[PDB]
RNA sequence: GACCUCGUGGCGCAAUGGUAGCGCGUCUGACUCCAGAUCAGAAGGUUGCGUGUUCGAAUCACGUCGGGGUCA
RNA sequence: GACCUCGUGGCGCAAUGGUAGCGCGUCUGACUCCAGAUCAGAAGGUUGCGUGUUCGAAUCACGUCGGGGUCA
């Protein structure tokens, strides 16, 4: 696959190692996430001093994100926001979700009005994660921007310190960009500061943020890490999580177009069936006879990575992992398994989803004070 | 002093001539303002349109603004604020002020309190010029932004449509610039549409905007003239005025900061006094004898160029072009009357100012609807 | 305002008498526990528009819409 | 994260034994009805900070703050 130990090294992250994820346990008294024990979520920055802050009473909160491409999500999209929610749960912070429906109407050929519906349908889903209702606030820029106090200023005093050559530096813009996307970047930092949030954390200005996003992500918040000193503020502390495979591979990326690239969440049992057994891609040898006597790929086996996610038995998988390792089981039942596991899921995902009514999309994406005052 | 047909043959805008004042008299049911007869305003874009709009019962809306540079403002800054309150009631058309504390801040060395205080504190001048509290909105970009639906929504559709190319050659910036200035001139575009004006425009997106402005504001407007069609909306009209000379002359430049540059709202008597005799810049002749035989140069003069702007009794100022044409007037009586006219001219606007409350500058700068419904 | 330029078969790109190439691509059959490789085949709304000039125009002239590039 | 670089007398810029230049600049006197030109003079909080190494540092080493430039 990837070798995520050089991004790291080579973004200047750090590893979690099993001293952070046994620190978090002793913080939180709760076994920590499958996500930290296998890995999924890797690498990290300043973590240490949010525990250490968090275990001396002083508040942090949570930053997250998404930019609504397509009214269709698929099963990658939610690993941030599941291991969100269970942050959430765990230490008991309030949490802030960016909806970008303004970067995706400039990146896209889109159009307002389909961007922001994006931005609310999407807010379905992400509420089906079951996000405390008193303590998440669900925002769309395009909405958000134009009732708040602090959001604006803060984007314009992040602005005021990022040069067009920096930006270029950082997402390799061009001269040929719309000053629309040049910018955005500033829109994406100010959540990281407690004061873009006036009406829910006081015009406090030092509160800690936690970041938890995909390893590609980070050059964002490594740009308002950046900026944070220089316009007075603290910078936001990350847990970066690793790319989730696409049934065609690691390597090979997915779209909310190609629809046999990942599994959607409102595929259907019978779909979910057929996109693993027709295209998740293998790690098993070509002849059973072959796979026997090698046994199967752990490493590269897209529906092994699968279960990786979601199944939650840290027992149940080693014996999948084991016997398939070994041979003794065909990618044929992994398969088998893999599906046996995300039906239920999926199924459950869009029953939640129904029970979100109109009126709760319309409360969360509503600023307000938050039970956390 | 500087040739502003060549300005406006290269820009592309177009002579204000007679035909066109006349037209404006015949709609307007009004003579004329000064600055129409003499010259001030200048150049035009699109006016005729205006009026046809205008004559045939079709409304349309004045947007002009101020950058607040600072607290101190000088009678060069009040031109373009005293045609437009003329514009607004002899049309009687609604009326929308622009204050980019958020350019300065960007521009200059301020914080973003400093430049909301000079964006309200310079809004007490502005209404001391008598704009109808009824139907002009004066507004803070820092301010509205964040509490406005239609605002956002159309920089970041008129910054979709603007690369960083087209500003670079418009306004001169470089990859050095921040990103906050790259993108600044959609911000002072979007109050050309309407619907950025929700409250008081009712979503409508076609109604026609004036935009009178001086002479080097131009450059926004073209750029917005240019993404309107793409983004559907109609292209801003526009007054261009010339440049209000400074007290040492036409080519030299004025700033907030050189006091002795021009004459400050704040002056007292005798400071316009000594200003005008100290620092307003001749077209007399060096000795009486020689001023007698060849008469002034009432094209450099600064002084004359003033009563240009502020004698408004027509034939009192002709007196004074030609007696001192020809010599019959030495550059000392030419100062003598500028004072007799300015000084009871600032005493007024200061009184009016005082007039004007915190309750009255609250109301000036708060979103509403707007008496022409 | 003006001028320059580009405007493809789902995306990325090629100048008429022989099979308009695939970079990527999808769907069919075969072989494997699957998936991939591989092998054998099929299909895909074709020229941004509108007038033209020519025997013939995707390859030309005028107008037009959109992307990008340009001037104290 | 790291490294490169810059960090002036109101602004823009210059490497010690002779008057640290003015580009712009202000305020004084003179000459003109004024203003400007011109002529004759004066002044302006001086090295971003903090330690140092040296006889001597604006010109060097470490740390630091800020601007700008940089890396699959
Ligand atoms: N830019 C991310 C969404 C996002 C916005 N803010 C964030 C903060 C953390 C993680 C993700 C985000 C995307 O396109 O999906
Ligand atoms: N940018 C102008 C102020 C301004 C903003 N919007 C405007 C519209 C018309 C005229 C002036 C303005 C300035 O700096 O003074």
């Amino acid at each position: 696959g990837i070798d995520y130990d050089k991004l790291i090294v080579r973004f200047g992250s750090s590893k979690i190692d099993k001293e952070l994820i046994n620190r978090i346990e002793r913080a939180t008294g709760q076994r920590p996430h499958h996500f930290l024990r296998r890995g999924i979520f890797f690498s990290h920055r300043d973590m240490n001093q949010v525990l250490d802050a968090y275990e001396n009473k002083k508040p942090f909160y949570l930053y997250t994100g998404r930019g609504p491409s397509s009214e269709a999500m698929h099963v990658g999209h939610l690993i941030p926001f599941i291991f969100t929610k269970w942050l959430q749960d765990v230490f008991n912070v309030p949490l802030v979700i960016q909806m970008t429906d303004d970067e995706k109407y400039l990146w896209k050929d889109l159009t307002l009005d389909q961007a922001y519906s994006y931005a609310v349908e999407n807010a379905k889903d992400i509420i089906a994660c079951g996000f405390d209702i008193n303590k998440t606030f669900i925002f769309s820029d395009l909405d958000y921007m134009g009732m708040s106090s602090g959001f604006y200023k803060n984007v314009v005093k992040i602005q005021k310190h990022v040069t067009f050559n920096q930006v270029k530096g950082i997402f390799g813009f061009t001269d040929s960009d719309c000053i629309g996307k040049i910018s955005f970047p500033a829109i994406q930092a100010a959540p990281s500061f407690s004061n873009s949030f006036p009406q829910i954390f006081r015009d406090r200005t030092d509160i800690q943020c936690l970041i938890p996003c995909a390893i590609d992500q980070d050059p964002y918040f490594r740009m308002t890490r950046d900026v944070a000193p220089r316009i007075g503020y603290p910078k936001p502390a990350l847990l970066h999580s690793t790319f989730f495979p696409a049934l065609q591979g690691a390597q090979t990326k997915m779209s909310a177009s190609d629809p046999n690239s990942s599994i959607f969440l409102t595929d259907t049992a019978k779909q979910i069936k057929t996109k693993v057994n027709k295209h998740a891609f293998s790690g098993g040898r070509d002849t059973i006879e072959e796979h026997r006597q090698f046994g199967g790929n752990c490493d590269v086996d897209v529906s092994f990575m699968y279960l990786t996610f979601f199944l939650e038995d840290d027992d149940k998988l080693e014996q999948i992992r084991k016997d398939y390792t070994s041979g003794a089981m065909l990618t044929g039942e992994l398969k088998k398994a893999l599906i046996e596991v995300l039906q239920p899921l999926i199924a459950e995902h869009q029953a939640r989803r129904k029970e979100v009514t109109d009126e709760i999309v319309k409360e969360f994406m509503t600023p307000r004070k938050l039970s956390f005052d």
